[PDB]
């Protein structure tokens, strides 16, 4: 079976050759393709891309920050990777609740999408509605009922937990490799607390794009050959999604190609 | 280039061979696969499947019913294809507004997702947020902030309008062929009023499934060879999405295989 990373490399190849010029919110240029999808197995392996070193430390630290529901930039940077407003954390754990300040107590306030996902999995694994959404805080004050930026749908079968992430837009060079590892990690965590085995991570995109200044570095990354994906290990029995600590995870067998900076 | 219908036929083939047994809400069995996607060109052709006759009349009549925002089953059946509650029409044109009865006047009440999509297209075609969502009315009273059933994301580039439909679950035998034609039709309509050319229709699914009692009829449909897709024509200059009438559309060159009944 072909290495899973070949889909990403293949997608990059496709955007460079068939992508259309399209400007983003700031008028910055990109090569764009609408509609994309890739599937990464999470069975006995973790999809942390190898044709470049992915900032795993930042992935793990940021995800844990989101799970805490924190809206304090300091609580993240301090980890080595400031009121930020209603960010993903607040939306994931306090969806619907009005945001005051990073100090306010929002216990029992708003919908806990994350805990709901976990609960639905253990009360009805066949459910076709195990969905969690996230918004770009920027859009919130912009209009009535703004469309989400991303949605995660979970699926269970044969004691296996899969996850599909749909993003209305995807920065193929910087964002995608990081997000693949981020959500693959979330799937690993939820599976661990619900007693299931990770299955597949499916990444779907609306506007999949490459920023003009990333083209050359990507053309070079494309010349690199993927190495066997590493493995992720949870060396501790955790029962609550909130009890996970950075030291609970261990990436093994990760020997990627050199870091590639993307402007 | 291979006929677009081969993706559908290929997807059906994949579910029969690799699908996993999974029960739906009513305990009815299906063969299931999580994560699927297909792309159908809308350029000089319309994706009305040919390996079986699709109920085009029902597609066109139902879509027009949704655009009116109607919640009266009679207004639909009467066409030849009863308060139904907050159905897709009401959500598409009066999102957020509380539903009273199919007679109530909801003018200016709720968010008009459909008109908003059209407006955003003509005021900022590069926008990555041209999204429209729909819910299963059934889920509304079920919980706080229920997850949508489907979301449509529009995309514009080179005077071409594309659409990606994401559904958390897809009935591969009955629902999918009908929905492909439904949203392809919606894209054709919106493109027509916004002065753009239809581009691509991308169909993405979470739980893509085949109901057990559809397996044999599909195994037979799989033995059939696709015929060139037909063409859709709008023989009238329309300016308002609400001004479209069934007689404005004409499917040409549609010679499908015989109807296939799916229980």
């Amino acid at each position: 079976p072909p290495h899973g990373e070949l889909q990403y490399l293949g997608q990059i190849q496709h955007i460079l050759r068939c992508g259309v010029r399209k400007d983003d919110r700031t008028g910055t240029g990109t090569l764009s393709v609408f509609g994309m999808q890739a599937r990464y197995s999470l069975r006995d392996e973790f999809p942390l891309l190898t044709t470049k070193r992915v900032f795993w430390k930042g992935v793990l630290e940021e995800l844990l920050w989101f799970i805490k529901g924190s809206t304090n930039a300091k609580e993240l940077s301090s980890k080595g990777v400031g009121d930020l407003g209603p960010v993903y954390g607040f939306q994931w754990r306090h969806f619907g609740a009005e945001y005051r300040d990073m100090e306010s107590d929002y216990s029992g306030q708003g919908v806990d999408q994350l805990q709901r996902v976990i609960d639905t999995i253990k009360t009805n694994p066949d459910d076709r509605r195990i969905i969690m959404c996230a918004w770009n805080p920027r859009d919130l004050p912009l209009m009535a009922l703004p469309p989400c930026h991303a949605l995660c749908q979970f699926y269970v079968v044969n004691s296996e937990l899969s996850c599909q992430l749909y993003q209305r837009s995807g920065d193929m060079g910087l964002g995608v490799p990081f997000n693949i590892a981020s959500y693959a990690l979330l799937t690993y965590m939820i599976a661990h607390i619900t007693g299931l085995k990770p299955g597949d991570f499916i990444h779907t995109l609306g506007d999949a794009h490459i920023y003009l200044n990333h083209i050359e570095p990507l053309k070079i990354q494309l010349q690199r050959e993927p190495r066997p994906f590493p493995k992720l290990r949870i060396l501790r029995k955790v029962e609550k999604i909130d009890d996970f600590k950075a030291e609970d995870f261990q990436i093994e067998g990760y020997n990627p190609h050199p870091t590639i900076k993307m402007e």
